[PDB]
């Protein structure tokens, strides 16, 4: 099978180098390749894809929504948040995808305990707090909460949570099991920091940011965005193939590349 990325510029992308970790430990012979997308030759993406016989792509800057009006069809998750970064081609049709919400929420469960009873903060009211959201809904009991520094922007949340500024966030911050940074100077004052509170942020260049630095000071636990992006390929992946991603194997690449352990 031949898979890829799609984006302008793509080089940086590790998603080819996860993807064949993943292909190596499963005996896969697929091809998965970073493809160089301009804007301007973006009109022309169904024959840049269809001519090279690809079965299904990720899709990163600057074409998540981009891509959207050359599906054939779109899932829930993926209309939801207004952006794509999966397509799978199926008997020429292309349907589209979104698994970086599932992918955050899938790492997250296998280091958090009980997450169906913990009281979870997320900040920013942008797409990537919408498709979090989206799947914590799914599986947390005690109702979400979500800051923002503007009350605006929760004018298109259809879903029914709790809608806070970043102040009363800041005062109240010792309610909250789980906290989860989507906003681009920690973000917020952690002077009422619980101990025991989760402290994660949806990046991991840098590995840590200021937000995780001033947590982990005070001796919380920190999660960055390594999770996400493993499962958010494997979640990809599975759409794809039906088969069983080796995570393990997929983050492990990732880190030697990181460390700059890896040789080229």
């Amino acid at each position: 099978m031949k898979f890829a990325v799609i984006g302008n510029p793509i080089s940086h992308s590790l998603s080819p180098l996860m993807h064949h970790a993943n292909f190596q430990s499963l005996n896969l012979e697929n091809t998965y390749e970073a493809i160089n997308v301009p804007v301007n030759q973006f009109q022309d993406i169904k024959k840049i894809i269809s001519e090279k016989s690809i079965d299904g792509f990720n899709v990163t800057i600057p074409h998540k929504e981009r891509i959207i009006p050359y599906l054939d069809d779109i899932n829930e998750q993926a209309k939801s948040v207004g952006a794509v970064n999966t397509v799978l081609v199926k008997d020429g049709k292309w349907i589209g995808y979104n698994t970086d919400g599932i992918g955050y929420v899938n790492g997250l469960k296998q280091i958090y305990e009980g997450i169906e009873d913990a009281y979870i903060l997320i900040l920013g009211a942008g797409g990537a707090s919408k498709g979090i959201a989206n799947e914590l809904y799914k599986i947390v009991r005690p109702t979400l909460t979500v800051a923002n520094r503007t009350m605006s922007r929760f004018n298109n949340w259809s879903l029914n949570i709790n809608k806070i500024n970043l102040s009363h966030a800041e005062s109240h911050l010792d309610e909250f099991d789980i906290i989860i940074n989507t906003t681009p100077d920690s973000v917020i004052s952690l002077n009422r920091l619980a101990s025991h509170t989760l402290v994660s942020d949806i990046v991991y260049n840098p590995y840590k940011t200021p937000i995780l630095i001033e947590a982990e000071q005070r001796g919380n636990p920190i999660y960055n965005g390594l999770d996400m992006f493993v499962h958010q390929g494997a979640e990809s992946f599975k759409i794809w193939t039906n088969l069983e991603p080796d995570i393990k194997a997929m983050k492990n690449i990732v880190i030697q590349k990181l460390k700059g352990e890896l040789l080229e």
